[PDB]
């Protein structure tokens, strides 16, 4: 579990987007695992606009924050999971570290703010869903 809350916005994997998420769907890409939905709050995080490869990401199966070298968002193949099939996801950021599936919405950041939330996991590879392209986040 874990969300993006910037200004009207609450960023989720869109595998864990709840009914509420959907009844205020602003944006889905099935592609990105990522759903935005409205917000009655405004939200405090900050979206990193920078092409940092390297972060922090908050692994809740190690309660632990580990920094990381990561990929560039690409189109990359994800295996099998449980929550999705085997399966292209674009915008997707690999880097060596633990992920397991209940990790998924772990904030990725930088000195910039949030880059992304973990998507896909597993074979000691950690996917961030990529959210810096997004630039409509930042206004409204
Ligand atoms: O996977 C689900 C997510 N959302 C909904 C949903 C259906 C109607 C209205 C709002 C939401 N259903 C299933
Ligand atoms: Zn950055």
């Amino acid at each position: 579990s874990g969300a993006i809350y910037v200004g009207n916005y609450r960023v989720v994997n869109r595998h864990l987007a709840t009914h509420n998420d959907w009844a205020n769907l602003v944006w889905e890409d099935s592609s990105r695992d990522l759903l935005v939905s409205s917000t009655t709050a405004q939200g405090c995080d900050t979206i990193a606009r920078c092409d940092c490869q390297t972060g922090v990401y908050y692994c809740s199966s190690r309660r632990k924050h580990y920094p990381v070298s990561f990929s560039k968002p690409s189109l990359i193949f994800v295996e099998a999971s449980e929550y999705y099939p085997a399966r292209y996801q674009s915008h997707l950021m690999l880097a060596v570290g633990h992920s397991e599936p209940g990790d998924c919405g772990g904030i990725l950041r930088c000195q910039h703010g949030v880059v992304g939330i973990v998507s896909t996991g597993g074979n000691g590879l950690v996917g961030f869903a990529d959210v810096r392209d997004l630039l409509w986040l930042d206004e409204e």
